[PDB]
């Protein structure tokens, strides 16, 4: 006897890849901490009874706090990361502070057994600051303003 | 009759430790935002049916992009973290990338449900850039600029 | 915790243990030391100016 449930469609963000390296391993995120101005590539396969399905098309809902970014997730057709929808959501560079956006990925898969199933995932991606850039060029302006008192402090030597 | 349902066992991250600071609580975190060039300690609880469990002895394939540090869990029974496995990892002090390194965490516990069941979590740790420290040594060579002008500036004044 | 009492004949607790990193506010802690370092400059660049004049 074979006791079947349910089987109810399922996208999960399962590697979130940023600066060619995950920074967000597995579905045990709802949250992950993403540096802003690079991309995380949110590899999130679609599954349908655990089993990869190739025909759901995600829609993605990215709430910038400017702008809601509609990306048709193009379905993974290379790598060993083949079947899922890469989710390429591209940050602004808004550091002075953390800031919200929600990557609602909705994939709508069609079942065969007429119930159409739509999947919605909050995944709250938070845009922690990238003050690297920020403080880089911050800081370059302090040396050039610095070199230019060395200069002025010489003149004065003479 | 009294049929027993399945116990499979589970290590999970109940803390994951970092310069003495828990940056991971709850077994809710098989991902975890670590902090580089800080030894972040995880006291990841081994438990069959929900409960701890302490005759299942756990190493660490720690993959760093310098090699393969395989270390053997010691317990700590102090406090208020006791009887949990402390995986030490030691990320590099690097802080030009986040740089993936892997943390397949292997749990063999041999239990008389007949077999003896070996778990294994890889979690694909997010070496997340520890940025502070890039911005105390800058700003250091700066003062240390400031210095050495006002040095000379007062000279001139005299 | 949430203390509740059920009404079907049983007292459930649930404590949450959310340990947290207290971490530095490094965007803050950044923009007061440069701002701060500014005046300091202002103020040598202000002692420049008079040896010059």
């Amino acid at each position: 006897t074979i006791t079947l449930v349910p089987a109810v469609v399922t996208i999960a963000p399962m590697y979130v890849i940023q600066n060619g390296t995950v920074i967000g391993s597995g579905p045990s995120l709802s949250s992950i901490v993403v540096y802003q101005g690079l991309p995380a590539y949110i590899l999130a396969q679609v599954s349908f009874a655990g089993q990869r399905v190739t025909t759901a098309p995600v829609s993605a809902q990215v709430y910038y706090p400017n702008g809601t970014q509609t990306v048709k997730a193009s379905v993974i057709t290379s790598g060993k990361y083949a079947g899922m929808y890469n989710i390429t959501i591209m940050p602004p560079t808004e550091s002075v502070q953390n800031y919200v956006f929600q990557l609602l990925i909705v994939a709508n898969y069609t079942t065969s057994s007429g119930q159409t199933l739509s999947t919605k995932y909050l995944m709250s991606v938070q845009a922690n600051q990238n003050l690297q850039a920020l403080v880089n060029k911050e800081i370059s302006s302090l040396v050039q303003n610095i070199t230019n008192l060395e200069k002025t402090v010489n003149n004065l030597q003479t």
